RNA sequence: AGUUACUAAGGGCUUAUGGUGGAUGCCUUGGCACUAAUAGGCGAUGAAGGACGUGUUAACCUGCGAUAAGCUUC
């Protein structure tokens, strides 16, 4: 499902996605280390989407 | 003058009960010996075996490898 949508995307847009998700993942981990992450599942969702984009 | 019981500090015997202990009996996600087939290898495209790390999850075990408790396709 999601893999089909990313396949529709071009390569340059995909690398923009990966750098943006890397930044967001860093922010989520820092907020968790400060006890300010209400949604603790977005870390896992970010990592899976990151892994899928890498595939 | 004569023959005399009671005593139980404690102990002995019988029976009953309580406590420590895990013998006997019943059972087992475990072992042993084989039968009928399959197969008889992995590695410089990095092996067998380990260290480290990975959780929204204290440690340990298991899974996994910076795509890290999982990624794609049929
Ligand atoms: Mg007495
Ligand atoms: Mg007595």
């Amino acid at each position: 499902t999601v893999a089909k949508e990313l396949r529709q995307k071009s390569s340059e847009e995909l690398v923009k996605l990966v750098i943006k998700l890397k930044g967001e993942l860093l922010e989520y981990r820092f907020k968790l280390a400060h006890g300010e992450l209400d949604k603790p599942h977005l870390i896992n969702q970010t990592r899976r989407l990151l892994a899928t984009i890498l595939t």
